[PDB]
DNA sequence: CGGAGTGTAGGC
DNA sequence: GCCTACACTCCG
């Protein structure tokens, strides 16, 4: 499932995975790729990718939705 | 490379250690392992499968090669 | 040597 | 005790 990201600029896709095995098996990784395609695996490696382009303050990681 | 007498494992076992020369893992290594037979292994599970019951490696260390 | 998938420390 | 964030494995 590679789903655009409304709340990202445009190009910016979401991607939920399901861990199959270990400790944590079911429980799952939210990763986030730019227009170029570079993965990213967190919020503070999105903010050091996006800088001052776009506030990420009250933005969810794992839903990719923007908190009021 | 040197292959190093792993005093952990049963007598024949040799370990080795190979520097990553470039890329984005340069200066990581890769450990492998040496059966007396000279299988290579590279992982802990595929070391476990070949020995199975006639060492616990539970407490094995794949990296330094000590218990844990 | 890469990198998807899992381990796992530390903040909470 | 749970989650975030990123290190590390393992096998291609």
């Amino acid at each position: 499932k590679r789903m655009d990201c409304p709340a990202l600029p445009p190009g910016w896709k979401k991607e939920e995975v399901i861990r199959k095995s270990g400790l944590s098996a079911g429980k799952s990784d939210v990763y986030y790729f730019s227009p170029s395609g570079k993965k990213f695996r967190s919020k503070p490696q999105l903010a050091r990718y996006l800088g001052n382009t776009v506030d990420l303050s009250s933005f969810d990681f794992r839903t990719g939705k923007m908190m009021p």
